[PDB]
């Protein structure tokens, strides 16, 4: 049988954004573990697939892809409906809100909020590495400034992109359902239309099916 | 038919992105400078543009956009014919690989790139800002790890995405302009299949345009 293959650790954040996507359109899958304690993702096999030797990698027949968003949008792609349509490329100035808030994701909101993740989550949990607090201190007022951004866009629309989900909402959960798991999760709620956005987030079905994969089972 | 405006320095590595995609394509457009010495890039008037007061910005009529790439991407859209096709969305698996390799820019290759670029370039050159050789040297290792994976890359195809020049490799031209100008351009000279897909894009007289306005007098 033909599952798409996803390669990595499903709790892994960039993982998280592939099986996200896939479950969105309903396609079906299947999550390969890649075993960092003997270094698989540096393995020959797995560099036939990302030859940067990282996670994820994804395999369709033939095709080997890496990178998550590209991963993802292949996805969007390849299982488009007119019901399920998330990255709107038919109408430009739609797709270009997409693709904005997609770079604002990865360019401006990940930086500021991911080092927060890796210091109070990612570092005491994966090995028992201390938190730099200063690192801590500093994301938390750039995240601020951000949020006070993302809380003007998402009182004039639902989503980032406009009054559709898309994959630029999407892309905002691997790493902010991890932001939610530390101390600092009460922050969104200075910032009520950035709370009512992400609980839209948590009220979908695939949203909450890639939630419950991203804790202890 | 109004020029579209591009919102920014010309010589700016992002704004010379969005150029080089429009002289691709063959649109009219207009370089509307934006004045860093007197924070215009934190005026109303550019906030209305990019809510992050950044550049570059761009506009077409009642549309307002920034994140380069997103830019970058309704350009190749909009006016995209049969023979000017940089992103491929008809063809999936294509799609993919421009998708990947313009991840591979934004992730792995400019990561590893642009800090060189800042410490022996645009550091003495704009502020008149010193010089860290310890984040040279650091980013010079990671480079040539890249490097070499671009070389069996570049072995299989003349471009990143496969036979045909796309989206991928015009993201990689504007900080790589500038990395030829530092004292480290010749390390390309020991990957040559990089060394001809770079002597490649600059024969391009799209590349040769956009290159004339990446200059500081
Ligand atoms: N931009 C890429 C990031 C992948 C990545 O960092 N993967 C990490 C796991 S998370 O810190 C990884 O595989 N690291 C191993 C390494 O670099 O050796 C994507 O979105 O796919
Ligand atoms: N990911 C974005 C980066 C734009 C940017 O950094 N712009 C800088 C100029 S270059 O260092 C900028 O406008 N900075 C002003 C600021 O952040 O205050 C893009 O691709 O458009
Ligand atoms: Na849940
Ligand atoms: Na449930
Ligand atoms: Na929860
Ligand atoms: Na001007
Ligand atoms: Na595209
Ligand atoms: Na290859």
């Amino acid at each position: 049988m033909a599952p798409v293959k996803v390669f990595g650790p499903a709790m892994s954040t960039n993982v998280a954004r592939v099986t996200l996507c896939l479950e969105e359109v309903g396609a079906e899958y299947e999550v390969v573990n890649i075993d960092f304690n003997t270094m698989e993702h540096k393995s020959p096999e797995h560099l036939a697939r990302n030859p940067f030797g990282q996670i994820p990698a994804f395999q369709d027949g033939d095709l080997l892809l890496w990178e998550s968003r590209a991963i993802s949008k292949y996805v969007l792609r390849k299982y488009k409906t007119d019901e399920v349509d998330l990255l709107r490329e038919s109408n430009l100035e739609e797709a270009a809100m997409v693709d904005v808030w997609t770079e604002v994701d990865a360019h401006t909101y990940n930086p500021a909020l991911s080092p927060i993740v890796y210091q109070c989550l990612f570092n005491p949990m994966m090995r028992g590495l201390p938190t730099d607090e200063k690192v801590v201190a500093e994301s938390l007022e750039k995240l601020k400034k951000v949020l006070e951004v993302y809380e003007a866009r998402l009182s004039k629309h639902s989503y980032l992109a406009g009054d559709f989900v898309s994959f630029a909402d999407l892309n905002h959960f691997p790493y902010t359902f991890y932001f939610m798991a530390t101390p600092h999760a009460a922050l969104f709620d200075s910032y009520p239309h950035v709370k009512a956005w992400w609980d839209r987030l948590m009220a979908r079905p695939a949203v909450k099916k890639i939630a419950a994969t991203m804790v202890p089972p």
